[PDB]
């Protein structure tokens, strides 16, 4: 009988897919089990537990510009955005798993691509050939979630528990953008020769992979002055990295290179083009109700063209 409120603003701003969480910290925990009650009931989780957990996934993230704790909740919130626009096509255990996933999908960034790992030659490259930080980051998950007092999912049996982190799993390895280009593909072809079928386990693991995508990406889905300030976050990491490249003697590709600032609006044009206009133009043909995202994505893509005309 203990429910959560928002102020009457963030009630109804919250259901949309372009909410911004806001600047208050304090607030992101009381956000985040909002969205999982109104996803999966009050009952479906320990209210200690969980706020047990929110708080060590907190401590788990880094003080990085853009990888950071208001990542992990934006990421969130957009997934839950996706769950109550499809209310009836996902399962109960799916819709438990998958705001989780999305909160830890992040856990322990440093603010590196899985591409310096490789060649810094950092232990996690030896211990996972590929999806090096994806892998990390579900056995940080898998860590938090065998703490004293922490485990959430305490009420499913064996078989229950074992599914829900096969889930939680697939969703945070479909994190790793270098697989998206596949599982699109491959999804924009079941969807056209009428073959895609939600009954199949297989195009159901795709289908979530797009969607893990599809909130992973969504600062492009934003109102254009959120859009414009988180990539200012985005660009410090590339930067970042950018310097650390140059300290092991390579050449950073543009994208990385402080020296080459001036290339950024036509780089997002790039990325607009070849990867989230791609990303929710498919996740739109498979669940009508997220155009939404599609819609913000055209604009911000358009705000962008602006910019390089000197508008
Ligand atoms: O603004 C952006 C410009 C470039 N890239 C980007 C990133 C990786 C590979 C590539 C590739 F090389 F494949 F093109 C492009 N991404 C973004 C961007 C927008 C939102 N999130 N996000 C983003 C940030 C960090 C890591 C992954 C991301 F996806
Ligand atoms: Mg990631
Ligand atoms: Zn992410």
């Amino acid at each position: 009988l203990m429910q959560f409120t928002l102020p009457v603003r963030l009630c109804k701003e919250i259901e949309l897919f372009h909410f911004d969480i806001g600047p208050f910290e304090n607030m992101w925990p009381g956000i985040f089990v909002y969205m999982v009650h109104r996803s999966c009931g009050t009952s479906c989780f320990e209210l200690e537990k969980l706020c047990r957990f929110i708080m060590s996934v907190k401590k788990n993230y880094r003080r990085v510009p853009y990888h950071n704790w208001k990542h992990a909740v934006t990421v969130a919130h957009c997934m839950y955005a996706i769950l109550q626009n499809n209310h009836t096509l996902f399962t109960d255990l799916e819709r438990k798993g998958l705001l989780i996933a999305c909160l830890c999908h992040d856990l322990d960034h440093r603010g590196f691509s899985n591409s310096y790992l490789q060649k810094f030659d950092h232990p996690l490259a030896a211990l996972y050939s590929t999806s090096t930080m994806e892998q990390h980051h579900f056995s940080q998950t898998v860590s938090i979630l065998q703490l004293e007092g922490h485990n959430i999912f305490s009420t499913l049996s064996s078989s229950e528990y074992e599914q829900v982190l096969e889930i939680i799993r697939k969703a945070i390895i479909a994190t790793d953008l270098a697989l998206y280009f596949g599982n699109r593909k491959q999804l924009e072809e079941m969807y056209q020769t009428g073959s895609l079928n939600l009954n199949n386990q297989s195009h159901r693991d795709r289908v979530i992979g797009l969607m893990m995508t599809a909130c992973d990406l969504c600062s492009v889905t934003k109102l254009w002055p959120v859009t414009k300030l988180t990539a200012n976050d985005i660009y410090a990491e590339f930067w970042a990295e950018g310097d650390e490249m140059k300290k092991l003697g390579i050449q950073p590709i543009p994208m990385m290179d402080r020296d080459k600032k001036d290339e950024v609006p036509q780089g997002q044009l790039g990325f607009y083009n070849a990867v989230a206009i791609p990303c929710y133009t498919t996740l739109t043909q498979i669940l009508p109700p997220t155009e939404p995202l599609l819609k913000a994505c055209r604009d911000n893509l358009s705000q962008w063209e602006k910019v390089i005309r000197g508008e």
